């Protein structure tokens, strides 16, 4: 029995879309907290009965990789930082200490000899050391996949209990730029009951501190029972440092940051040495801050981090920090005019207190549905900036996310000898992924240098999820009597016409194939979903006369265009010597499917040739063997259909201008359009951060660019190079695909964005994604500055009326906007000369040539069951879900990599169940080694909600044989949530469990 999602609109104290639109945003001076007021309290609210519990909580900010690389902060700050906070706690009981990045912990940890290991483990037992989330990293959430986000929860939280028998309930993300509702979601179906959040908007600090709603029970905004619900704690001021965190005063604050006396106070009064005769002094100093910051929250309990980035690294500091708080907490604690209790503690210690005062029914805490974009930290720095920048790791993020999911799938159904080292590739792997998941990786703000080492982590786990993928492939579809692998060998290499796109590097294989050379060869499909799926697949082949086989040589149509590039005035070049083979992989569910390339003298009978048309003035070109000759033509418009899909007219600069959906149907205006953002001369200028553009976005002059036009039975496409892009659009008989090679080469100062103009009647609203999980009703709010209507778009966005919508999905999380009725824009790169003065100390000059791809979906809706108009949510069509799952988990293709393959089958997982549309199996992970008594398979299960317009039950517990038990289990699979016999029982819409099946 299951929530609706559509029709019932949740009641919560705080939506945030509604408090956006009832909020002034006015940013006034508050004095000496800048962006609130003059805290009071009535000072007889204190007394020996009701005394205010005060829990001082030393962390220290490790970032890994931001000016440094992970391994440069290893060796010069992390290892001493957490050398003696093992020394320091280890002789000091009542000292405390958070540490949130496992990836720095397990690097220190497993360096230790076996006596500091066990050192380092009393530590924790006794909850002196306490680990806060505990994922590999604190992940940004802007542009992070929420598969990614349990990805690196997993790994930590694996290492944590697998290392320290432990896993932490409350989560510290301190620093990520704005907050997802996607980590609560994540977390309390993880076993967490609270976590502490800091970047959110000043104004929104300021309307929740006035109501004391910085507490709150922060439940999905779909969610109307409310067990999606985990308590948040929403820090008040600034920063997370110390002079931001004692109370609203920094002056005051700075003053009991004892480590600031080559560091100093910024507002010129420095920490003192606490003695006997200044303690009492600095002690009403000091508490007062402590009641004012009380004033803002519910309980008697106040939370007090003691702590910055990359602190607790001298020995002295420690001392110091120490110390002069003992003494502190004595003095105060033996003198009971304070009415306080003063000590060292930790997070989870703050929120037992704290619960503890709600049991006690001495607070009632609101309920919040909502996100925390775009994020602005003074006056009009809105930080949407890194919802683009570094845009080529953006998309390698998700092409790497789809490796890993692969080849944990494909390895999945087998346990493997160690000698095949499959175990090490995916823990490489997934720890180069985990780690980008930073909120320096995927958000583009770490220094030349960082990026290039996550890119190359990157490539080096792309590269071990390859060779995962070839063996499991080989060992799937060879006959068990000869299957008999070098683990060190390419039986197949894969064929990515995706990533990194020709065009960025020309490094795609060529089929070889000759009557004589050798006159066919083995391709395979993989289809990581878990239903029946049918998809144009392509490769370069050497000859165009090639025809498609499946290996019971049944023919299947197929299509030869030729192989195109662009070069500098912007012109396309064909290949004389290979050749594209388009034909129709059908895959079963979490299945492989193989065919066959065979050359022939001539035109074969079920292969078909695409026209080609160079529209421009002043034109030749060979295409060698390529049977149709290139034509020639004046800028003109074009129509173009394939199969029963959609009609689309483009203008003569090769752009999109109509979509006709059906014969009838009319021509839909849709116009794409390039545009510039500028830089602020005077002011505030836009770095890798903050999005500061000097005024709306001015057209890009396109000249008479040169238009391309490919025309196929299978596929047909309109290409054009326009300065920085070529752009170009792909029908395959459905929504179309654009793909943008962006190349800003040296346009300083300048941001590419794209634009879409349709008559949609959407007026203020638009619709994004957070995390490719859920899409959240956005407002236009002419009361704020562009930047701050500025969103991230980490898998689609979406604009409607009553009768039609129109959804951009895409493969890659940029930031994007609706800045007007019936619009659509994506930023697709940005070049900046100077730094946004938030500690990254350079701008944005290391951009290269990406290719972005989408998806275009124009659909009428007036038929579609539309959730309440007072719902903070929307929902995909099929269609729309279906062209995501295309972009983010298209088909593997694999090219049997010798002359003969013995023992090939042409297909796994024909006997596999079609699970329904809206049902996907996110993660398929084998849990054990080979030398184990009992196999254990992890499945993440997760059902979207799609909007009803008018398949067989999938068990995964079942999906592998002689299964002998079979749990819920958390997200991480580290908790069992319930025994079941032996079936797992589905799942509700836009609900997400976890699995595991153990095997005899
Ligand atoms: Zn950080």
């Amino acid at each position: 029995q299951c929530q609706d999602v559509v029709q019932d609109v949740p009641n919560v104290d705080v939506q945030m879309l509604e408090l956006y639109d009832r909020m002034s945003f006015k940013d006034i001076d508050g004095g000496v907290w800048k962006q609130g007021w003059n805290i009071k309290y009535d000072p007889l609210k204190y007394n020996a009965h009701h005394k205010l519990k005060v829990f001082v909580v030393p962390h220290s900010h490790n970032d890994p990789g931001w000016i440094q690389t992970f391994e440069e902060y290893y060796q010069h700050d992390t290892k001493h930082i957490l050398s003696n906070a093992l020394r320091h706690l280890h002789d000091n009981p009542e000292m405390k200490f958070i540490w949130a990045e496992i990836s720095y912990f397990a690097r220190f940890y497993h360096d230790l000899g076996e006596n500091k290991k066990l050192q380092m483990k009393s530590i924790v037992k006794n909850g002196q050391l306490e680990f806060v989330t505990g994922g590999w990293v604190m992940p940004d959430e802007a542009n992070s996949h929420w598969r990614n986000v349990l990805l690196q929860l997993t790994e930590g939280q694996t290492w944590l209990k697998q290392f320290m028998n432990v896993t932490p309930t409350a989560s510290w993300a301190i620093d990520p730029f704005g907050h997802s509702p996607t980590m609560p979601y994540i977390l309390q179906k993880s076993g967490f009951k609270n976590m502490l959040i800091q970047r959110t908007h000043y104004s929104v600090k300021k309307e929740l501190a006035q109501q004391r709603q910085l507490e709150f029970l922060w439940r999905q905004i779909w969610d109307n029972k409310g067990d999606t619900a985990l308590f948040t704690h929403m820090m008040p001021f600034y920063s997370y440092d110390i002079p931001h965190t004692c109370g609203p005063d920094p002056k005051v604050c700075c003053q009991f940051d004892f480590k600031r006396m080559g560091l100093s106070c910024p507002w010129k009064v420095p920490p003192r040495t606490i003695s006997d005769q200044n303690v009492a002094a600095r002690s009403d100093l000091l508490v007062d801050q402590w009641k004012k910051k009380a004033e803002l929250y519910r309980t008697n309990v106040l939370l007090i981090p003691l702590g910055d980035d990359f602190r607790f690294k001298q020995n002295t500091e420690w001392d110091v920090q120490r110390v002069n708080y003992e003494r502190l907490f004595e003095h105060i604690n033996s003198q009971a005019h304070f009415n306080v209790q003063a000590q060292f503690g930790t997070l989870q210690e703050y929120f037992d207190a704290v619960h503890q005062a709600e049991r006690a029914g001495q607070a009632e805490f609101p309920t919040l549905s909502g996100d925390f974009f775009t994020y602005a930290d003074r006056s009009d720095n809105y930080w949407s900036g890194y919802y683009t920048s570094r845009p080529y790791h953006k998309r390698m993020d998700r092409v790497l996310m789809h490796y890993v999911r692969a080849a944990e799938m494909l390895s999945a159904w087998h346990s493997w000898d160690g000698m095949a080292r499959i175990e090490e590739r995916l823990e490489q792997a997934r720890r180069e992924l985990s780690l980008f998941q930073h909120h320096d990786g995927i958000t583009g703000t770490a220094k030349t240098h960082v990026v290039v080492d996550y890119e190359q982590r990157m490539q080096e786990a792309l590269k071990a999820c390859q060779m995962v993928m070839q063996q499991s492939v080989y060992r799937l579809l060879t006959k068990p009597s000869i299957y008999s692998p070098d683990f060190s060998f390419s039986y197949f290499t894969l064929d990515d016409s995706r990533w990194p796109g020709s065009g960025v590097e020309d490094s795609r294989t060529t089929i070889i194939l000759g009557e004589d050379i050798l006159p066919s060869k083995h391709v395979v499909m993989h289809n990581t979903l878990p239903h029946w799926r049918e998809q144009l697949v392509d490769f370069y082949v050497s000859s165009p006369f090639v025809s498609v086989t499946d290996l019971a040589n049944n023919p299947v149509e197929a299509q030869v265009s030729p192989v195109w590039s662009w070069h500098h005035t912007i012109h396309p070049q064909g290949s004389t010597t290979k050749y594209r083979i388009i034909f129709k992989a059908r895959v079963p569910p979490m299945g492989l499917a193989t065919y066959v390339l065979t050359i022939s003298d001539s035109k074969p009978e079920h292969t078909s040739y695409a026209s080609n048309l160079l529209l421009r003035k002043n034109p030749s070109l060979p295409l060698g063997q390529y049977p149709e000759d290139v034509k020639f033509g004046d800028p003109r418009e074009i129509s173009l259909r394939v199969g029963n899909g959609p009609t689309l007219a483009f203008s003569e600069q090769g752009l999109l201008k109509s979509i006709q959906l059906t014969q009838d149907s009319p021509h839909v205006p849709v116009h794409f359009k390039f545009l510039k953002y500028g830089v602020r001369s005077h002011g505030d200028r836009s770095g890798a951060y903050l999005f500061l553009p000097n005024g709306p976005a001015s057209p890009v002059e396109l000249g008479q660019p040169v238009v391309l036009v490919t025309k196929g039975k299978l596929e047909s496409s309109v290409s054009v190079g326009l300065p920085s892009v070529v752009h170009q659009t792909i029908m395959r008989g459905g929504a179309p695909e654009i793909r943008n090679l962006v190349d800003i080469g040296s346009l300083d100062n300048t941001e590419i964005v794209m634009r879409l103009e349709t008559h949609i009647d959407s007026g203020d609203i638009f619709y994004t994604d957070l995390n490719g999980l859920q899409f959240i009703k956005r407002r236009r709010l002419d009361k704020l500055p562009l930047q701050a209507n500025y969103y991230p778009i980490p898998s689609g966005m979406f604009i409607e009326d009553a009768n039609t919508r129109l959804t951009l999905l895409t493969g890659q999380p940029l930031g994007g906007s609706s800045l007007a009725s019936g619009e659509l824009e994506i930023m697709q790169d940005r070049r900046l000369a100077s730094d946004d003065e938030r500690g990254l100390g350079q701008g944005v000059l290391d951009n290269k040539p990406v290719l972005h791809i989408y998806r275009l979906v124009l659909e009428k809706v007036n038929n579609c069951v539309r959730p309440s108009e007072l719902h903070p949510a929307g929902y995909l069509t099929s269609a729309a879900h279906k062209a995501s799952q295309s972009l983010l988990d298209p088909l593997d293709k694999f090219i049997f990599a010798e002359n003969e393959w013995i023992g090939a089958q042409g297909q796994f997982g024909g006997d596999h169940p079609s699970a329904r549309e809206d049902l996907d199996v996110s993660v398929m992970r084998r849990l054990t080694k080979s030398s184990a008594k009992t196999q254990r398979v992890g499945y993440v299960l997760h059902r979207t909600n799609l909007m009803q317009c008018g398949t067989q039950k999938l068990d995964v517990c079942h999906l592998l044989p002689n299964v002998a038990r079979c749990e819920r289990t958390t997200l991480t699979f580290l908790q069992n949530l319930e025994h079941l016999g032996m079936v797992a029982p589905e799942v509700c819409p836009m609900e997400t469990a976890a699995y595991v099946s153990s095997h005899s």
